[PDB]
């Protein structure tokens, strides 16, 4: 019933399907609202940028959560396993995903919403004691290696959408071709 | 001046714009052409798919001609200039990229067409005395090994092409990123 998880759904929906210059007015129409009221949720584009990220950020990882086992010590085990929860979150939430990887190369995301990107889910930190996955990159490289991350993925889901009868194939070769490309032992 | 040229770059347009779906009508119309005329040229879509990856292909393997220097034993090297050909190539042309990325996950592509792409440049064949690119990967899993390759290639692009200050060092991560994924020694 509530209107900012409607509108969230909204921006959700339409950044996914226009990128970051969908129009407020649009995502105020296909949510119930006015979009004066659209305003008082977030005031501008920026803002709602950064509280979408944040919002599909936590819902990703709540999915992560759900499906992680902590009996596991193999930093590639455990690498798989996150992969392996993203696949199935953005072929459950094409939109989703869709929107996300748009957000996160959005130039557009502040420190603040950085740190609490990071801080959010504890749980999901680290999970490696001391780290493999994109940790040999320059920070200035952190968004271009998270782009490369969301590029193998989105390939990843559009062949196991498309054949779902190798699904776990694709997964599984996506995985490795993103572990080799982005972790160093 | 000559139609056909003017209907595949109609077309390269409007498929980089719209996918596979792009519709005859408009892309006629965006050439000087009848739609009638351009069925006389490709009668069908699937056609169209066909002749429009084989030209953009050649056109590619034109510009990879001309950059590429045969002094270079380093199937490594080889590769990086390869890389740099393609990622340059999409940087001057993205609609060629967007077009062709389209085509070649297209399940339209027939085995005659595959055999034509294959054949089109002897020179570019071998450059590796037996390959180190994608040789590790199932029959079925070519057209997925594409489709990792064209996902890196178009996150280097893009990060490329809006900080242009950096492009070279987009380049080379990428280059780097694709090697491990889609190589093995
Ligand atoms: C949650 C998990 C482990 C915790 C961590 O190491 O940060 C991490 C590792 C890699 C992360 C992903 C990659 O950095 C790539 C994407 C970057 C986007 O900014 C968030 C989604 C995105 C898909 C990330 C979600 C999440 O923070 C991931 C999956
Ligand atoms: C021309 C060059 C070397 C010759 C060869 O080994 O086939 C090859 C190696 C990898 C090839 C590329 C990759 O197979 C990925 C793409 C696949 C598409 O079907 C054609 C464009 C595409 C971008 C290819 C163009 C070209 O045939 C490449 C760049």
């Amino acid at each position: 019933e509530d209107k900012k998880q409607a509108l969230l759904e909204a921006a959700t929906q339409a950044i996914a399907q226009s990128g970051i210059a969908a129009s407020t007015a649009v995502i105020a129409r296909n949510a119930g609202v006015a979009e004066g009221t659209l305003f008082r949720y977030f005031a501008t584009k920026d803002e709602l940028i950064n509280t979408l990220y944040l919002h599909l950020k936590q819902d990703l990882c709540q999915s992560m959560i759900m499906e992680l086992d902590r009996s596991i010590t193999d930093a590639k085990m455990m690498t798989r396993f996150i992969w392996n929860s993203y696949i199935s979150w953005g072929l459950n939430h094409p939109a989703r995903h869709r929107a996300i990887r748009q957000l996160a190369v959005s130039e557009k995301l502040t420190k603040e919403t950085e740190q609490r990107a990071d801080d959010m889910f504890p749980e999901l930190r680290d999970l490696c004691h001391r780290s493999v996955l994109m940790v040999f990159m320059s920070d200035e490289y952190r968004a271009f290696g998270d782009g490369l991350f969301l590029a193998l993925a989105e390939t990843t889901m559009d062949f196991a959408a498309r054949d779902p009868a190798r699904a776990g194939e694709y997964i599984a070769l996506g995985f490795e071709a993103m572990w080799r490309a982005l972790t160093r032992e």
